[PDB]
């Protein structure tokens, strides 16, 4: 046991791409890659990643046919979006050194993980809020606050002015009471039920088993 077999379970990992309910790609562990006639004519026009001439076959078809709007508005989007998974691909790729076609390993994966650990953290280290209390703490609950950060970002977590002074208080108990009282724990208790018990303990126990 260990931080990113924590993540792993609690955030999840993906060998494949997947496109998020926000329109984000991501892979691996919350690795992120990429961020009526008339109206037909308007956004197909106006799509990011069409070509000139990709773009002139959907324009063009719509003169052809204007009542058709409604499908050829529906191709534009299809290709800008194939398009965005290409482009994530291809951001994939120089991370890992290959052509992966959006497929990793979870040695690829883990590796792509160490380094998001690695930016979290120093985004924490210079987080005037996160900093007193991630240094105050030893590596486990360490692994806890960073586990929180991968869920909500630094700036959510920040915000959790009076846990965390509890926490940088040594006030394990306090603090573990305090954060099952968040609209966080409400809204994925299971995970935050772990996360808090690791706060408390400073131990792994809560990913036993499971």
């Amino acid at each position: 046991m260990n931080i990113f077999e924590m993540l792993r379970i609690d955030e999840g990992l993906r060998l494949k791409i997947y496109k998020d309910t926000e329109g984000y790609y991501t892979i691996g562990i919350g690795h992120l890659l990429t961020k009526e006639q008339q109206n037909a004519f308007y956004e197909i026009l106006h799509l990011p990643n069409l070509n000139e001439e990709q773009r002139n076959a959907f324009i063009q078809s719509l003169k052809d046919d204007p009542s058709q709007s409604a499908n050829l508005l529906a191709c534009a989007k299809a290709a800008n979006d194939a398009q965005s998974l290409c482009a994530a691909k291809s951001e994939l790729d120089k991370a890992i050194g290959r052509n992966t076609n959006g497929v990793i390993t979870k040695d690829e994966a883990e590796k792509l993980f160490n380094q998001d650990v690695d930016a979290a953290v120093r985004g924490i280290l210079r987080n005037a809020k996160l900093k007193p209390v991630y240094d105050s703490l030893d590596a486990v609950r360490r692994a806890a606050l960073i586990n929180m950060v991968f869920q909500m970002g630094e700036t959510g977590v920040a915000g959790f002015t009076n846990s965390l002074r509890m926490l940088q208080q040594k006030r394990w108990d306090e603090a573990a009471v305090n954060l099952a009282k968040s609209r966080w724990y409400n809204q994925t208790p299971n995970r935050a039920k772990r996360v808090i018990t690791t706060f408390r303990t400073g131990t792994w126990d809560a990913y036993a088993n499971l």
